[PDB]
């Protein structure tokens, strides 16, 4: 029952939404290795990336925002 990706399916992974300032992909992955995170596979989202980090990880990441991504979303 191992927490997927919910960007590839591969197991061992959660799937943030990371959002920021001048966010881009080398800055956002240099900030969570900053923080000594392993990072996954990452991807551009609407408004931000999502990014694959160890289930174990509990990132706080100054002034950039991390909410766990979830697999599906209503109309609110
Ligand atoms: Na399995
Ligand atoms: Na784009
Ligand atoms: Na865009
Ligand atoms: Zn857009």
């Amino acid at each position: 029952a191992a927490e997927r990706s919910l960007l590839t399916g591969e197991e061992g992974w959660r799937t943030y939404k990371a959002t920021g300032p001048r966010l881009s992909l080398p800055r956002l992955v240099a900030l969570l290795k900053g923080q000594g995170l392993e990072v996954g596979k990452v991807a551009e989202a609407e408004g931000g990336f999502y990014v694959d980090l160890r289930p174990e990880a509990r990132p706080e990441v100054a002034g950039l925002r991390l909410e766990p991504a979830r697999r599906v979303e209503g109309l609110l």
